[PDB]
Order: C-alpha cells, then structure tokens, then sequence
C-alpha cells in the first residue's frame, strides 16, 4: 500500500504528508492507510484550488501549522471574517469565505454532519466529496462549476479502482470506519 | 515514409504510436501507412482536447488500454453515461458525453456511416475529419469553436501536401481504401 | 531584519531593492527598514500588474530609470496622456491612465493626499495600501477587482505579522513616521 | 547599427531576419537600417500575433517560403478563401482573412495605398504602423483590442527613440524614403 501511494501521487504531494503525518507522530511505512486518505485530501484540495480562476482560492491545507494560522490572520483581518476556531483548507475570495474540504469512504450524510457539528461556525463553508462520486456541500452551493468537481471525482474513482485492483480497497474502506468506531 | 513520420510529428505522438502498434502486433517499419495515420489520429486527438477550456476534455485515447477503460470506468460511475462498448477517444465534461474522432482518406459520408453503425450508442458523439477540409460532427454539433476546428483541417492538409511532395500520398490513400475492400 | 528581508521576498526583488538603494546611496545593511520597504512597494507594484488582463499594464517601476523615461514617453506619444513630472510605478492600457502605487504604515488618506499635492496632476490614478487592510483610490476607482486587491492586502498583513512576530514591526512602523517628520 | 540591432531584438528574431536577409542574398552587416527594418517586422508581427485569443492567428512572416505558401495552400483548400499573390504575413482564423502587416518610417496613408496597389487582392486585409503612433487598417477595422495595438506603437516608439539616442535615427528614416525612390524608377 506504500508503494501504490508513492506510486499514485506526485512526491510533492507525498513529501507533504510525509511531513504532515510525522508532525503529529505517525508513520507512513506502518499507517499506510491514513498515509494514503492524507494524499489524497491534499490531491483534492490542490485540484479544487485550480478549479476557478486564477487568483480566487488562498491555500491553507499544505503549509506549515503557525504559517497556516498567519494566513489566516492576515485574511481574517482584510476580509473582517471571523476567524475559525480550526483550521481551513481554502479561502475563497470571490465568495468571500474559508473553505473545508473533506473526502469520505463512509457515508456522506454522516461526515457533513459531523464535520457540521465541528466546525459551529455559520462562515465556514463545507465540501464533502466521496470514493463513489457523491458530494454534499454548505446549502448545496457547491463553489466550482460541474467540470472541475467531476474532474475531481473520476480522479477519485480511478483512486478506488486502482486500490481495489491489487487488494487494497477494503481495508482502506474499513479503516475510515474503524477510526469512528474506535475513536 | 517511415523518416517522413519520424520527421512530421512530434517525438511523443511517435512514442506514442509505436507503442500502439507493437501492442496491436503491427510493425513500424514495414506498414509505415500505419503508422503514418496513427500519428495523425493521435495529433488530431490531442489538439481537438486542447481547442476548448483548460479542462474541458479527459484525454482516453493514447493511453494503455487497460488504464483507458479504468478512466471510462470513473467516468460512467461518476457521471452516469453508458459505458461504451467500444474505447471512446475523448470525454466531454461540459456536453457530458464521449467523442470518438475519425479521421480519414475515404469519402466523408461513408466513414461516418460505418462508425455510426459500429459505435451503434445512442450518446456517443461522432466527429470525422478529412484531409480536404471536410467534416461531420452527430447533428451538425461540431463541439469546439471555428477557429479550432480549421486549425486542425489546416494541419490534415499541410500533412497531406508533404506527403504529396514526396511521392507518398498515392499509397497512403489507397492504403485505407484497400484495407476496407479487405474487410468486407 | 536583513536576514529576514533576504529571506522574505524573492530573489529577484532583493536585487532590484539593492540596485535602487545603491544608485541612491543608501546601504541596505545599514538602512534595513528603507530595504523591507523598497522590497514591499516592489512585491506590491508587481503583484498590482498581475491583477488584471496578461497585457493590461506597462511596468515603469523596476527599471533603470532613463529606459523607464524612455518607455513614458512612448506611451505619451501613442496614446497623447500628459507626461508625468514624476516616474509613476504602472501604466493602464485599459483605463489609459498612469498609476502612482503607495504602501504606507500611516493613514492612508495622509498619505494620499501627500502624494497628490506632491505629483500635482489630475490625470495619473494614485493608490495607496496599507499594513491594516486599508486602501485609497482616486474617484474611488481602484483599477482592479476586489480579489486582487484582497491578495495584496493579505500579503501585506503576512509581512506585518512576521515583522512582529521577529519584533522588527515597531522600529519599521516609527522609521516611516520619523522620515516624514525630517521635512 | 549592427551592435544595436543585436542587443535590441531578441536573439530568435535576429536569426530569423539574417535567414531572410541571406535567402534574398543581402548582408546585415553593410545592410543595417535593412536589417533593423526586417527586425522590427517580425517583432511585430509577433506581438499582433500574441494579441488575440489562443488559436487565432497562423503565423505565415518568419518561415521560410516554400512551407509559408505550403501553410498558405492548406488554408485556403480548407476555408475557401481566395489565394493571395504575394505572401502575407498572417491569417486570422477569427475573421477568417489573410493580414498583410507593414511598419514605415514614413505617411501611413501613402504606404497603405502603395501595399493595397500592389496586391490588389479584395480579401486580404493590410494593417499599418508608424514610429508616430498612428495605424491605419482596411475599412478602419484594427483586427485587435485597443490595448496589443497600444503595447505596439509604444513599442515602435521606444525603438525610434533607442535609434535617436544613437544617432542612427536620421539614416534608418532617410532609409526607406530611399528604397521607395529607387523602386519608381525604371531606367
Ligand atoms: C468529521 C471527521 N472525520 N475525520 C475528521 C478529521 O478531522 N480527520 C483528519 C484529522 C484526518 C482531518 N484533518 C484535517 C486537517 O486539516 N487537520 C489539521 C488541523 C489542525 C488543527 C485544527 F484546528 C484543524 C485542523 C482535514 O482537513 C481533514 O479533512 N481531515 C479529514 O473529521
Ligand atoms: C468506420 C471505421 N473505419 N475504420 C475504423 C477503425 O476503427 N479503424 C481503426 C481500428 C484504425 C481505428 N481505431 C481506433 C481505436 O481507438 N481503436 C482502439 C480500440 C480498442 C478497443 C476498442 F474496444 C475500441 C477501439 C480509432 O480511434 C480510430 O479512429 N480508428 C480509425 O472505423
Ligand atoms: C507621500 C510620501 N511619503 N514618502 C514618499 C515617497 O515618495 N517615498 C519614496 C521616495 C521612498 C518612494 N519613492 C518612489 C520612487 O519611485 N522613487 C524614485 C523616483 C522618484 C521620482 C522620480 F521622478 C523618479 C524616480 C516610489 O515609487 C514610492 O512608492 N516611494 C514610497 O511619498
Ligand atoms: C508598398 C511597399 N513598400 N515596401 C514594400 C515591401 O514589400 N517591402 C519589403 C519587401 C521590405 C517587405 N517585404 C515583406 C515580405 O514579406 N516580403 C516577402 C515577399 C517577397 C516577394 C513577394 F512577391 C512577396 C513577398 C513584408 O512582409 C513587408 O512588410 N515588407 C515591408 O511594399
Ligand atoms: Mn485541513
Ligand atoms: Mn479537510
Ligand atoms: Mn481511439
Ligand atoms: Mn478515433
Ligand atoms: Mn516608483
Ligand atoms: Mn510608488
Ligand atoms: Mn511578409
Ligand atoms: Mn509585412
């Protein structure tokens, strides 16, 4: 499962959640699993950036904890929108917004409302794609334009298919689940 | 011909249909023919996917055949449309519909015919180019703007003048004519 | 502070911030605040002519400075604007106008009204950032959209809350106010 | 001249107009106001090039003239627009009509009637640039935005001052009022 994810995403994007997961203590030769949902949350984000034009999106996931907070500062005091007790993935300038990306193997009705119940804050807007093309999003205002969002579910589904083709995909699927069995 | 091809199209379209050829059991060297309208389906191909908006197409075609259909597959799943019987060439995310992309020395209508006749789907778009400046889109619905379009009918006659210059449109012509009289 | 300025702005502006203090005489290790505030009126300048169409702006700051008269003049030549009696930073092919770009740690209307009492023409857009999240502009017509204007404002509060955080921002804040008050 | 030249025009488009300037069997070392001349038109022909939205232009000035009328022929069999005489410089796909670009030191309306007396073709539209600032287009129809034509005569301008900085303004102009004589006279 390590080598697929070296194999399936670009090393930009694997050396960031390398660094991201050794900050908070993980592994990626043992949790292989969350090594790879870490990728591909970033893919997606990176993918959702591009997705409007040019200057519209600022990047929060990706950088480094304080220089995200810095940001988001920066944003929060030009803007005048309050500042979110977590950290976002996006800022959206033409809507004016901070942005929470997340992508599920579960439900995606349970995952909106727990990251809903989260979250609290009626600024924040909410994105949730899936593994089987499903997506829910803040009032059903789902930001980008139907092309970028189906770009990024076939990417999401090809992701599935090709963890399913070696014997991967069920214990990815269950490990999701068994984080909000567990924990 | 076969330096003529190495010659006109770029190294990665060459690569590209080599690479086709040997996993169709087809040889480079011997029908350069082949190999010649291989590389001018592909070029054709990749232009057509860069005529629109920055991300409007998924590019099927060129691919290993296997990945091919795992992104058809994503795409059905994530969309709805059939699955095609047939690898499609490219994905329109904006139409929302496959495109499959002839291009041909033959007469125009009848290439249109058999590919609508084999494809047979009812949702699978259909556009056939000529190397005389002709084409024929699935109701007159051509997809991507004038200019692109002419760009790439611009490009089917520049390659056919060089191939005249030099002796090789004759065999290439007949080439398609001759392998369709074969298959009936 | 110039450690940190070397490290907080490309390359390429530094060196334009050396060239500029140097044929003015003033050394950037000594004259670290003059330094970050070059480098920061250079970022904003060309950031400023990124905002608009690929084409939309003449760059007149970052030159040497009888090219950049050179290239003044040939705008008011093809074009017939009035020749400025001072080197603007920008022209708008759109608007047809020059453009006077200010980023100040002042109000923004004191600083405003300094600059146009002190170019004294009615026909080149004067506007002025700030290290708050203000901005003025001539008629209110400030040239680009709000996206923009906001990514310049969220820089400018990034380099302020790094200026702080290293416990340089109030020496840079009281250099600006200390060389007005010399005239 | 020559030195300017070389430092002046970036160095793709100093190896294209020696190219043309040795296909037509002069030397741009003794040719130099010739020399800026052929550099200027194909910079600007680039820039109007650059103008317009990604696929609109066929660049047709600065290849060599057998694959130009190559381009040429495969144009006009798949448009249907007539076949030019003389080789223009671009075709806009937009507007669907060959371009005939020219820059002269001298009045923009004599040019433009000279170049439109010689090709004599009813389609092909002639678009013409001064280091004055003025232009003057087929039927007043620019073909572009106001602004790429703008970058352009600023351009132009900054050109004719860089050459009177150095003296060399006065012969690059006297240049081509001398050619024009010269071609009127057939004794
Ligand atoms: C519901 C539900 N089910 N699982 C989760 C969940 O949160 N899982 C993790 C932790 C793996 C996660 N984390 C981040 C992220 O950015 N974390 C860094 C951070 C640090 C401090 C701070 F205040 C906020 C965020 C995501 O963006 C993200 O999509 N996920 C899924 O939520
Ligand atoms: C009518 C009519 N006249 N000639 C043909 C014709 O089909 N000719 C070939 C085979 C040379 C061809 N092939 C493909 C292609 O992609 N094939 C690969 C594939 C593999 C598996 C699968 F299920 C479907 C297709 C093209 O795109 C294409 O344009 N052509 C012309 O049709
Ligand atoms: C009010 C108020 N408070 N401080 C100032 C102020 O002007 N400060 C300086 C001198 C540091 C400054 N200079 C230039 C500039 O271009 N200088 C070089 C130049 C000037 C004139 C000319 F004709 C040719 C070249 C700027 O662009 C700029 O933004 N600033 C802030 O104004
Ligand atoms: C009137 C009037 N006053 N000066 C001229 C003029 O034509 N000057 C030259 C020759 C320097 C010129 N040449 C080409 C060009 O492409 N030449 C290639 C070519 C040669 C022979 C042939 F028959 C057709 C084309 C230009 O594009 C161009 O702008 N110019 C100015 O016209
Ligand atoms: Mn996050
Ligand atoms: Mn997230
Ligand atoms: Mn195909
Ligand atoms: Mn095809
Ligand atoms: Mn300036
Ligand atoms: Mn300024
Ligand atoms: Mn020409
Ligand atoms: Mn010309």
């Amino acid at each position: 499962m390590e080598d697929f994810v070296r194999q399936c995403f670009n090393p930009m994007i694997v050396e960031l959640a390398e660094k991201a997961m050794k900050e908070y203590g993980e592994d990626p030769k043992i949790e292989t699993n969350k090594f790879a949902a870490i990728c591909t949350h970033l893919e997606v984000c990176f993918m959702y950036s591009d997705g409007g034009s040019k200057h519209r999106f600022e990047i929060i996931e990706g950088r480094d904890r304080t220089m995200a907070w810095t940001v988001v500062n920066s944003i929060c005091n030009t803007t005048g929108v309050e500042k979110p007790k977590f950290l976002p993935d996006l800022y959206d300038y033409k809507e004016n917004r901070f942005i929470e990306i997340g992508v599920t193997r579960r439900e995606v009705h349970t995952y909106y409302l727990e990251k809903a119940n989260k979250i609290k804050s009626e600024e924040t807007h909410i994105h949730i794609f899936s593994f089987t093309g499903e997506e829910m999003a803040t009032k059903a205002d789902y930001t980008l334009d139907e092309e970028s969002r189906a770009r990024i579910k076939t990417r999401l589904f090809t992701i599935r298919q090709e963890m399913a083709s070696r014997g991967l995909w069920d214990s990815f699927r269950q490990s999701e689940r068994a984080a909000a069995e567990l924990a």
